[PDB]
């Protein structure tokens, strides 16, 4: 049952016209955020607008994404998706996932008034974070998004605060769509499900480089953690292994320390 | 300028017919909720509805409010307001404040996409907690509240997410017009200027503990001496807006409780004098 609503979830995300009030906490503090989304023409149609403080937003046409902000100079970038809007777990491919990931349904709760289907997304052999998701049992739309870290600890989390479906794409998004817009070694063990895409390594889901220097007097052994990021640096033989990315600190020595020369 | 757009918020949500989606932020995490107020007839309507998780809801009728919570009983108290509503700094008087507090303005900014005018209420002398306020500058609303200890460390935070006012009386609003809810020996001699005692009590459970309760309109607290016992000992635990110090004089336990800085909890209890 689980995967198949997490795979509805995501089509849901992108098919739907679709308004979303949102916060983002994490430990810098609460964001305010308001994201509307359409499909017209089978073409995706989104803004970000932030909510507080300076009128930054962010728009999407297809494909293209602009960005703009008072006082400084409109520019437009390729991309499939807008930065921060949605959390990035929206966007997965559950299905590629699914013989290495464990579903679980958790049962329900509300999220903004919505009744809402609860499920925890878990790597099977412990060795990354988690999230769990509240999605919206009609719409299937997320309501809310919390990243784990493996001692259960919240790093980020994802709040819809309020939330409207539309079946007609509404004035601001029709406007949008006719728009004048800016013009030698191996790792040797890795968690199951990653593979290469320095070398950089997904899963569909989490990603991570490992990078390999000669050592210079200034390599180190450290341990950095900042949210999300790990940054984890380690000096074996003549070489300082550097592995950068969303990872337990524990599972990122572990790719260190089984790198064969 | 600053004091009388200060009035000007606590008159609006009175008032004005409106809807809430806002979030109150402490060290215990975010908590989502949606406030819907309204005035029918010269009588306030209310709602507050808890947005996540089991849903628990508060109306205010005039002067009854009633609690609704799944799977426990519905029941109706007396009161002017929804506590844990509104942040309560929108109800003062802030006329009654003026000669000791400073109202600042601090600029303008966005909250909730809506233009804001940006207050401090500052106490002169020092001695309190401060707000900043954001108000909606069309509707004088309320959009963002932050108490701050005086190192101006944030101790809660109330922010609007969003926002709407209404001309017309709502649905909801109209079927809540019209539904079936259910019915001493001792003195302070210091005492920060403005606060006064809004009341006085004694009770058992059987040594008597004798409580007397401040208030300067904005913050309160209550000064409470009971008998030293054995068991008795000087702390001082702080919770967020709360405060509670306790201190051993004489045969005395004085307890402080409320809105206050350490500080001036210490310097209330260590200023009681008893006898004459």
């Amino acid at each position: 049952a689980s995967g198949a609503l997490l795979q509805q979830m995501n089509l849901a995300s992108q098919s739907l016209n679709y308004e979303l009030s949102f916060i983002s906490i994490n430990k810098q503090g609460v964001e305010s955020l308001r994201y509307r989304h359409a499909r017209l023409d089978n073409r995706p149609l989104a803004q970000l607008l932030q909510m507080d403080g300076p009128r930054r937003e962010v728009v999407q046409r297809g494909n293209e994404i602009s960005y703009f902000e008072p006082g400084l100079e409109p520019f437009t970038l390729n991309g499939d998706y807008i930065v921060d809007s949605l959390p990035s777990l929206i966007y997965t491919d559950f299905k590629r996932l699914s013989p290495y990931y464990d579903f679980i349904s958790v049962g329900r709760t509300r999220i903004a008034d919505r009744l809402c289907e609860v499920i925890r997304v878990v790597a099977r052999d412990g060795t990354r974070y988690s999230y769990i998701v509240w999605m919206d049992t009609e719409s299937k739309l997320p309501m809310r998004v919390d990243l784990l870290d493996r001692d259960g600890e919240t790093l980020e989390q994802f709040r819809v605060i309020a939330f409207n479906v539309n079946q007609d794409i509404s004035s601001s998004m029709q406007t949008l769509a006719k728009a004048n817009l800016p013009p030698s070694w191996t790792p040797t063990w890795l968690p199951q499900g990653f593979s290469e895409v320095s070398r950089l390594y997904s899963d569909g889901l989490f990603s991570f480089s490992v990078n390999v220097n000669r050592a210079t007097p200034s390599s180190t052994d450290q341990m950095l953690r900042t949210g999300r990021r790990t940054v984890s640096t380690s000096v074996r033989d003549n070489a300082e292994i550097t592995i950068v990315g969303e990872l337990p600190p524990q599972t990122a020595k572990r790719i260190a320390e089984n790198i064969k020369f």
